[PDB]
């Protein structure tokens, strides 16, 4: 279900590809961490709101929206980076990458 | 991570609660199935779009938005039903329910 991990594990970068993509990989790792931090905080606000008053409320509406926004940010950032990686591949490596990517997407990997 | 399942498993309904909530449980089961069907179809459209052209595109934008919409529908429907169940509990059972619910939410269960 971890799309990014599935790709790095099944179709790992070659020596030159790894060197070329290192900067983008690192930038994505930091971006993912930041979004995940927001997501955990949103989860906490949702739990907090429900602990206070276990019903839909402005606090629950806001927290649920924050959760969904962070989740969407994560989904999009990951897919953009998946396309980044594809751009950094030797053209001849792209078909295997696509096979893994398409199959994983069909299963709902994100 | 399955909030609904976590609750039914850890704080199962008593005999009378189960009888009273049966209709709502069934309605939710059907609603969940319908949303999941939409989600699987959205995942398929996203895979299809990327199989055709592995880049961001109107098709990828539309599919990703459909995925996020279905996921949001699922999150909200589940939480509304979680509150439905709470309303059907004997008042004295609500605190244990809340303990499980709050702890699970903090971990990002949906
Ligand atoms: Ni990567
Ligand atoms: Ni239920």
């Amino acid at each position: 279900g971890d799309l990014h991990e599935i790709l790095h594990e099944a179709v790992p970068l070659d020596a030159n590809e790894r060197e070329i993509l290192e900067l983008k990989e690192d930038a994505f790792a930091q971006r993912r961490r930041e979004i995940e931090t927001r997501l955990r905080a949103a989860n906490g606000k949702l739990a907090d709101a429900i602990a206070k008053n276990p019903a839909w409320s402005p606090e629950v509406e806001a927290a649920t929206q924050e959760v969904e926004r962070a989740a969407g940010d994560l989904q999009r950032a990951t897919l953009v980076h998946v396309f980044e990686m594809r751009a950094g591949l030797k053209p001849e490596h792209r078909p295997a990458y696509d096979r893994v990517l398409i199959d994983a997407l069909r299963r709902g990997s994100q």
